[PDB]
């Protein structure tokens, strides 16, 4: 039952609390975030590149809540969500939770196809990615996190409480969307353009099927279909692109794309995005067939 | 069962279809809206300010899925969340859904203090709101009213289901939040302002409820909490001020206010947005007494 224990001597799964100094007795704060480290350490060879000072020590011990010294006065909040660190000169540039995270999505291949054309959504179910807590927690443990004086062993029970009862979302088949689309709405100069929906989407999902970030954050059933499906609730039946994207120009939606172009920039967006060999943007065949 | 008969004569409630010529055979689309003809034409006095042209037909005899030249081009989905619609010097200024909405928050002082300085949310709870189609009807009765061939006694039979099982989240009672609050975050020049928390909600709560309108998008238990603690997940406990808004200007974040004014801003963004009279943004020591 214990949790395996890591090669540093780290705790394997421990519980982060929002650690300050003002009083906080009600607990006005996020739900504490169980950091697996384990798992984290097993990914990541360079300690230093998180524990940038090279003290392995809590964050919170110079990041807290309403800055400190130690922590150049860089609070709790920017150091684990920061998205814009600036490259230091000299010696290590810091990273955090969120800003290594988006690192893994722009520069892995596999991520970076859909990553170059989703539609970011930082809404709650992101937040809880990481606000993740057992409900067993009390209060008063809640506030001895916050006070740094709950005991190890009880950080412990909790962090393992947490981990053992995550579950992972598993993203809907790709036999319960379409096997092909014949994209027709445009159709003038070239044939439709038979668009191989199911290879496409199962090729992705392949890729990243054993990918514990993507499995923690692809965290809908139905999360994937946004990918190209934007700015609609997540459905097994989404609306058509051109209800949203007219044929022609939109002045009043100048950031909408005309159809057209929706099309273009989407498709060639991830194909750019992870590489795609064929087809390349300038063949104007191979996604539709020139007209008789 | 049958709805309330209108004055009008329209339909009591409408199931509203995505209207377009070219095929869907699938019904990809958001869900249908079912309007509520019966409220709607109690509370708005001219059937103008809805039928902008003058005749009572639906707005997709125009106002297609791509649009066409009966209604100017612009299509369905403008026609339902147009949001910057240009005053028209001839004739009746056309709204929208969406449009007329965000009127009544801004123009009624009962809710424009928080729709002064809520952060705006198009989610998918919003878009259900209307997007709202009893689950019985079955993918022929979609197709039927896509094609303009369902019958009008089946619309009505499926409005009607739809807004007999339509239920109203109840706002969480100000009594599970604070009293009152201390802020003391910053106190250094006067004396901490002692908020008087549940007063404050208890009234902004009192003048809306029986709004119909605020009843279906106010729907979360605490989504009012997000009025001020916005951001974060909805929760009884939710995050400090200060633990996302510092001190001093972060120049990492400079559109993000320092605490200071994230207080004032929002403070004294709904007084003005409410008409309050007191504490004018001038009255001071009337928030915060002189330090001693
Ligand atoms: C989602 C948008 C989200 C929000 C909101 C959020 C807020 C936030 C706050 C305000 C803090 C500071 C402490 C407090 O409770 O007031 C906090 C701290 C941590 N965060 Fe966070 N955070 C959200 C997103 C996420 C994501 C997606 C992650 C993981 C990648 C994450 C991580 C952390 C960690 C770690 C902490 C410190 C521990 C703690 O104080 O709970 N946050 N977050
Ligand atoms: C490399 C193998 C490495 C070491 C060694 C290490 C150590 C370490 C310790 C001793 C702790 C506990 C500190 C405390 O005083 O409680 C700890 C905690 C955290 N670590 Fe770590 N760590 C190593 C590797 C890494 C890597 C690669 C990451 C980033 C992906 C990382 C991150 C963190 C975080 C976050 C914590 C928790 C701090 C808290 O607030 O509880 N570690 N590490
Ligand atoms: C714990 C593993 C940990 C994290 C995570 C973390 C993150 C972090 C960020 C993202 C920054 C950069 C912020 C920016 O806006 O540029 C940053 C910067 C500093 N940190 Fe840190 N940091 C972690 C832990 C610690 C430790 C334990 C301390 C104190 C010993 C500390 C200190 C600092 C300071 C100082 C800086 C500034 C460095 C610079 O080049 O500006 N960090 N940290
Ligand atoms: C590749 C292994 C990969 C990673 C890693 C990854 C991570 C990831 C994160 C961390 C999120 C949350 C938002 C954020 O950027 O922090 C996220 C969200 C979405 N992803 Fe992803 N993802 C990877 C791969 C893929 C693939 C192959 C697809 C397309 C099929 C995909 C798409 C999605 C979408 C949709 C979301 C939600 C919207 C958003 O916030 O981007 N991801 N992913
Ligand atoms: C995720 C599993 C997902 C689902 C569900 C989904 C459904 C869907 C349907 C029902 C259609 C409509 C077909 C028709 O008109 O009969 C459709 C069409 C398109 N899709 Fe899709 N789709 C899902 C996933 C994705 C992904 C991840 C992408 C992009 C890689 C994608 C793309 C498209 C495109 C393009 C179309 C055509 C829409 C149009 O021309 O209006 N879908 N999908
Ligand atoms: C159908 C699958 C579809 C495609 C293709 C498409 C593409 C597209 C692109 C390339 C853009 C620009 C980049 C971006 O993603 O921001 C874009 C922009 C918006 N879209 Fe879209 N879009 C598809 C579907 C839909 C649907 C069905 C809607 C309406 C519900 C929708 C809306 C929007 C909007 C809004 C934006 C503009 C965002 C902004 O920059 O202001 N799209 N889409
Ligand atoms: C090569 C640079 C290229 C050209 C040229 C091109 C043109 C083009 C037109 C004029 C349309 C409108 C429909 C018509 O038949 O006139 C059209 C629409 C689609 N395109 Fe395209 N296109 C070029 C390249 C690409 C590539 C490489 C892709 C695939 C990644 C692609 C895809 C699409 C799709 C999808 C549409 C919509 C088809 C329809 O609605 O009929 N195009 N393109
Ligand atoms: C929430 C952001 C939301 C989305 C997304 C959205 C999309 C949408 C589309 C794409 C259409 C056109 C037809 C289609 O299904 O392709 C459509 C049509 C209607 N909408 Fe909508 N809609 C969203 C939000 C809202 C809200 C909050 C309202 C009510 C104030 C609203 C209303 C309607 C109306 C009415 C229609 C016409 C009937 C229909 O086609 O279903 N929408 N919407
Ligand atoms: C004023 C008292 C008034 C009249 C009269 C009126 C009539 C009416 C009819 C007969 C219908 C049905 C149209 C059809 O052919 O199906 C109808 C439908 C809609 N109405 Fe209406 N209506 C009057 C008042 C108003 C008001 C003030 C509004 C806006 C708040 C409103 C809106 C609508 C809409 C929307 C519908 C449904 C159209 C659709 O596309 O199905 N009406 N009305
Ligand atoms: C456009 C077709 C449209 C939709 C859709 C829509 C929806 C909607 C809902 C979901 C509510 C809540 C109550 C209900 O279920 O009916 C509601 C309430 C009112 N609305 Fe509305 N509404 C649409 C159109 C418009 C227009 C064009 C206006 C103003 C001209 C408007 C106004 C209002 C009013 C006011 C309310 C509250 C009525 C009350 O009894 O307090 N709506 N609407
Ligand atoms: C006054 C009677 C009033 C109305 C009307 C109203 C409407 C309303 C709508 C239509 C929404 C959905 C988002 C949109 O702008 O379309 C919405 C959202 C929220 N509201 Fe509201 N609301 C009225 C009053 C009040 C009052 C007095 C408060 C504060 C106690 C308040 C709060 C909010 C919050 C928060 C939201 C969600 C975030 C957002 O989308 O604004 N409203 N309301
Ligand atoms: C009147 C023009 C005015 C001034 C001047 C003023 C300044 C002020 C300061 C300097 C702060 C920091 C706290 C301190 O004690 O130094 C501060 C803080 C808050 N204020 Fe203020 N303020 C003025 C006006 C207003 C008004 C009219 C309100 C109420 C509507 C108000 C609100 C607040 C609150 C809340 C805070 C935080 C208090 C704390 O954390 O100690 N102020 N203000
Ligand atoms: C909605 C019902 C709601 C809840 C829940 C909520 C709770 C709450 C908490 C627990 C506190 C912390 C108090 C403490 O530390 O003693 C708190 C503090 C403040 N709130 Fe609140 N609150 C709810 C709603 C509202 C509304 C609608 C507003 C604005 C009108 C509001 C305001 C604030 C403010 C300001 C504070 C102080 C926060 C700080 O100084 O960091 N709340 N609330
Ligand atoms: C922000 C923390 C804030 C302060 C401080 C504050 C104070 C304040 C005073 C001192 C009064 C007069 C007496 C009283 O306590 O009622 C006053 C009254 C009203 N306020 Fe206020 N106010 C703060 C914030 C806000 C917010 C964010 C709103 C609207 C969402 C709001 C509204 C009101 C209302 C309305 C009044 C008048 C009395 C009533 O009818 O309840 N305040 N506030």
């Amino acid at each position: 039952a214990a949790l395996e224990p890591t090669d540093s001597g780290a705790p394997s799964a421990i519980v982060m609390f929002p650690v300050g100094e003002k009083p906080n007795p009600k607990g006005a704060a996020m739900k504490p975030v169980v950091f697996n480290h384990l798992i984290h350490e097993k990914k990541i060879a360079d300690c230093e590149t998180c524990h940038h000072t090279g003290d392995p020590v809590s964050c919170s011990t110079c990041h807290t809540v309403e800055g400190k010294a130690e922590g150049d006065y860089i609070t709790l909040d920017r150091a684990m969500h920061a998205t814009d660190i600036a490259a230091r000169a000299k010696g290590n540039t810091p990273t955090s939770c969120v800003s290594c995270h988006q690192s893994e999505t722009k520069e892995r291949r596999e991520c970076a196809g859909c990553h170059a054309i989703t539609t970011p959504k930082d809404d709650e179910a992101w937040c809880a990615t990481c606000h993740d807590i057992t409900p067993s927690m009390t209060p008063s443990e809640m506030q001895k996190g916050i006070a740094g004086t709950l005991l190890p062993g009880d950080n412990e029970a909790l962090a393992a409480e947490t981990v053992l009862a995550e579950a992972t979302v598993a993203p809907v088949s790709p036999m319960l969307a379409p096997y092909k689309v014949v994209i027709d709405a445009l159709a003038d100069k070239y044939e439709p353009s038979d668009f191989t929906h199911r290879r496409h989407l199962t090729s992705l999902m392949e890729s990243i099927k054993d990918d514990k970030l993507a499995q923690a954050f692809h965290d809908k059933p139905e999360i994937l279909c946004a990918t190209c499906h934007h700015r609609s609730p997540l459905s097994l039946t989404p609306p058509k692109c051109g209800s949203c994207h007219t044929k022609e120009i939109d002045a009043a939606d100048p950031g909408r794309p005309n159809l057209m172009a929706a099309y273009h920039l989407e498709c060639m967006g991830c194909h750019k995005g992870m590489a795609v060999a064929r087809p390349r943007d300038t063949d104007c065949t191979t996604c539709h067939k020139a007209a008789a």
